[PDB]
This record gives C-alpha cells, sequence and structure tokens, in this order.
C-alpha cells in the first residue's frame, strides 16, 4: 500500500516521481520513523517494499517499522553516475546515453534540498535515513559517502557498478577511504558472482573490483564507518538486489531487537550504543515496546512486563 | 499483478477464494508452466508471489517461470489439520475453534477434485505441480505426502506445526516415512529457532519436533523421495516463510539451469534427470531456450546457437 507521488525539481529541471510506502500503525501515534530510500524504484520497489514490510512485521518484527521511499528514474545514466565518460573500462564507446554521464552530485543534491525536506514536512521521520542502491544505484550510495552527504547514516550499496568509469572513479573513492574519519556513517556491501563484466563479455573484472575494493575497507578499517561486506557465489548481478537487501537491512537493525529472555538499564545502554552508531539519538519504537508489554501482560511475564513499562515510560 | 477468482466448492459446501499469478511472457506463446500453489495466501502470497516472480525475472533467471496460485482460507483450524484433537500438547484445551479439526483431508479433496482442475482447464500447465505450506499449512503438506496424493511431485514445508495433535500426528507420518518407497517425490524443510511453543510457552519443544523428524528423514533415507532440510537459527517462526521458500523453491529448481560456456546430448540427458526426479516428464523452458540463444545470436557465439537451436527442436 503506497502513495504515488510528484515533485517540480528546481534543481534538476523537471518533475520527479516517487512511491511512498507508510508502515502498519502509522496513523494510530505520533511515533517518528526512519527512511528507506530506494533507488531504481521503477524497477525495485515492489520487491524491496514488500520484503521490507515483512520483515517488520509480526509479533517478533526482524527489523522495525519504517517509512519506504521508492525513487523513480527519468535520466538514469546522468543522475547515477558521479564522473563523465563516454567510454566503457575497454576503451570502447558506451551506448549513446553515455553522453549524459556524472551528474550523481546533482541528483543527489535533489534528494537532500527537495525530496528529503518534503517527505520530513509531511511525515514523521527519526532522523535515521538509509539509502539502498542496486548496480549504478551502487555508485549513487558510495558517492553519497565519499561526498560526506549528512542525511543518511547508512547505505547498502548492491553489486556495485564501481567498473564504470575506472580507474578513475574508484580511485577517488579509494582516496576518500584512506582519509576516513567518517561522521559516523555505515556501508554494507553485497557482492555476486555475474559472469559478465560491461565492456568485457565473460569476465570478473566487475566482481574483482567489488571484492578488492571490500578487502581495502576491511584492511583500512576507516574510523567512525561501520563496514560490513557479503560475497553471493550463487547470485547473479540482477538476483542480489534482493537478498542483498534481506541481509544488509537485517544486519543493520540486529541489535534493535529486545529479547524479553534483561533488564531495563541493558536496554537504556543498548540504545545508547546504536545512539552512538547512527550518530543520531536511537530510542525503541513505541510500538515495539507495546507489543512486549503485551506478550508480558498477556503472559503474566514477571517483572518483565513491569521493566517493559518503565522503559517505555523512560523513552517517553 | 494477480487474477482475484472464485470458486463454489461442493466438497466444502462453500465458495472458495484464490489468486493467480500469471509468469511474464505469459499470453505471448503456447508454453506450459508449473504451478506453485500457496497455503494461506491472504497473509502469504504477496511477499512470496514478489519473490517468486523476482527469481525468474531477467536474462539469468535463478528460477524457471510459473504459475502462482494463493489459495485463501476460511476455516483454517479445520482445513490445515490432519487430525482431530480439542487440546494443545500440554493437555489444556486450545481455542473454541480446535472443534473443528480434522479436515485436512477434505481441504487436499478440494484441491485435487476442484481446484486443481478448473485452473488447469483455464491455464497451460505442465504437469509438474508444487505445493507451499508453512505452520500449519506445513501440516497440509505433510499429509499430502502422508497419503500419496498425486497431484504434486514437489512439496515445501516451512516450519511445520508437527506439535500439533503430538505424539499422535507425528507417529503417523514416521510411520509412513519407515514405509517408503516414495514414488519420485521430493520435500524440502525450513527449520526455524522459535523461542515460543504454543500451549508451552518459552520453549523450543515446536523446533525439536521438527529437528528429530529431519534427522529422521535423512537417516532412514526412504527410497523415492529427495530431501533436505535446512535450519535457520536467526530466523523466527513467522519470519522464515520468506528466506524459506527462497532456499527452497532455489534448491528445487537448481539443477534446471543450463551454463552454455556444454553440448545438445547434455541438456537432454540432463532433463533426463530431472523428468526421473520430478516422476514426470521435465523440458527446458521454451522462453529460457528463446533467450540463450538470442545471447548466443547477439554474441556470435560459435554454434551454441545452433546447439541451442538444435535442442529448441528437439523438444518441439
Ligand atoms: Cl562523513
Ligand atoms: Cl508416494
Amino acid at each position: 500500500e503506497y502513495q504515488s507521488k510528484r515533485l517540480e525539481s528546481r534543481l534538476l529541471k523537471e518533475t520527479r516521481e516517487y512511491v511512498i510506502a507508510l508502515p502498519e500503525g502509522y496513523a494510530q501515534s505520533l511515533e517518528a520513523y526512519p527512511v528507506v530510500y530506494l533507488l531504481d524504484g521503477e524497477d525495485q520497489f515492489d520487491h524491496m517494499a514488500s520484503l521490507l514490510q515483512f520483515l517488520s512485521q509480526g509479533t517478533m518484527p526482524q527489523i522495525p517499522k519504517v517509512i519506504i521511499v521508492g525513487i523513480h528514474n527519468t535520466n538514469r545514466m546522468r543522475d547515477y553516475t558521479p564522473t563523465h565518460t563516454l567510454v566503457l573500462p575497454s576503451g570502447n564507446k558506451g551506448n549513446p546515453q553515455y553522453q549524459h554521464t556524472g551528474g550523481a552530485g546533482r541528483f543527489l543534491d535533489f534528494i537532500e534540498k527537495e525530496l528529503a525536506p518534503s517527505i520530513e514536512s509531511q511525515l514523521r521521520t527519526n532522523g535515521i535515513n538509509v539509502l539502498v542502491g542496486h548496480s549504478f544505484g551502487g555508485l549513487v550510495a558510495m558517492e553519497a559517502l565519499r561526498t560526506d552527504r549528512p542525511l543518511f547514516s547508512a547505505y547498502l550499496a548492491l553489486d556495485t557498478s564501481l567498473w564504470f568509469d575506472s580507474p578513475h572513479y574508484l580511485t577517488l573513492l579509494e582516496e576518500r577511504v584512506v582519509k576516513g574519519d567518517f561522521k559516523q556513517k555505515q556501508l554494507f556491501m553485497a557482492i555476486a558472482n555475474n559472469p559478465l563484466s560491461p565492456g568485457f563479455g565473460v569476465s570478473s573484472y566487475h566482481k574483482d573490483l567489488n571484492l578488492a575494493f571490500a578487502d581495502k575497507l576491511t584492511k583500512l578499517a576507516p574510523k567512525g564507518l561501520g563496514f560490513m561486506a557479503k560475497y553471493y557465489p550463487e547470485e547473479t548481478h540482477q538476483s542480489v538486489s534482493h537478498i542483498g537487501l534481506y541481509d544488509g537491512i537485517r544486519h543493520l537493525f540486529k541489535d534493535f531487537a529486545i529479547d524479553i529472555y534483561f533488564s531495563k538499564q541493558q536496554v537504556i545502554d543498548q540504545y545508547g550504543v546504536l545512539s552512538e552508531r547512527f550518530g543520531h539519538k536511537v530510542t525503541p519504537s513505541q510500538q515495539y515496546l507495546e507489543q512486549l508489554i503485551q506478550y508480558s501482560d498477556r503472559q503474566q511475564l514477571t517483572e518483565r512486563k513491569q521493566m517493559l513499562e518503565g522503559l517505555r515510560q523512560h523513552f517517553a
């Protein structure tokens, strides 16, 4: 269940369409939620949104409730590439739409100055914003991190097209990593085993770039960046967007869970750690605490019911 | 994008609702597809159907195209329970809808005698039918296998509620396993790590029933049954429906992929093995072959195009 919306971009000089999925229970309180921005909305929103909602529903949600925003494309080669090139890594000319490359900076300015402000004005957001980009969308994610964009706390880069304008762009990326000292950011990379690489046909060049880059991040361990990568040998470039999101989003929010099987102070301290990791206050979801109190209340479960009440009162 | 359907069940003496998702390209050829029947359609169809369609789209599909049938419930405790009992495993009374338990036989009859014939008279189906049951729906899968229902060749049992009417029902299942000699059947079990077991509270009783039955199937190795189980320690009883189908359906269709990087006969033999495994004729998807020939055709690929075209003719 989504809303279909439009925004006139004065920056990009065109109409921009997007889709919003509100979390179940949204209308029933003043709870503010995180926002997961999804690139390639037209292609990826349906399967990604349905997964995100499945993971957050039930009595034992695996991730918290989130607002989902799917961003639709107009000129993808312009908006998703951070640098300009007319050629593939082979030196051979890319398709005619390569003439438009190099506008990721401007597209990001649309997200931060036009889209996000509009979203945050319309809905109750909690200051935690996630960006999910697959393929070229991954370069938007890498470029947001590279340019120290303040909006996003966490990035999921699913089989990023790092081969694009390589070695030039990749070199800029590496140099940001070496400089390090990130503003409490998080990065997750899903790496697939695609047998092809654009410009080369049957080759592992695309894959090898991702694996080498992930290895360098791990080896350099820049300060202020939570990083994790997963290699999927049985996935392809396109098929990895679903499982990559699965594992990346579950990883991102794994420590938000409160296992009722434990004390009030343990929960406060755990959310303190999450607040410092995200670089923004993070408090347990009001809905989530109400369920726990219901699972306790309904099941006569210990002082736990009462620990959960005070804990609800703490963050009130 | 589904089709909302209705069938007057003479057997069940009620109106039965269901949803159909046709594979992409359906209207474009005379190709016949397998049918994946999903139980608990009201709650599970949306995320399962989006995953299934996602896994079979693109130039390197992970599973073949299928017809997805989601079956909605009316009286779930009546239709999803193979035996009748008014009590939980603890001996305490179940909720008042326990009085209707034991109708899984008739609900399966509904599928074979009314629903499947109706689907098959309306759509181009290829003889390969798969049943996906989660929780209590997992018990329907078990009973279909237990009572040798001829319609289905493969079953996905996702965190089966084996605790229901235990130890009685479970013993009936075990008796069937020992008797073995299945008629080229397939069973996949997903086993989650839920901290609760109905009627027991915090208890691994439900999980233990699953793990021990899987161990029994593995050790006993009944003739004529391809079996595999996967345990998910980071999943709950409800959350495992998704990743359980993900891995289950991928495992079922794993050997259907043709890597053209190989001979006409290698695929003939490959499909001979699949046919013997499903106990029914299995042939490469017409769309899939056409995808392979056009890639080959595009990439000036040897007489691989010719080999594939050779394959194309053999199965015509
Ligand atoms: Cl930063
Ligand atoms: Cl049999």
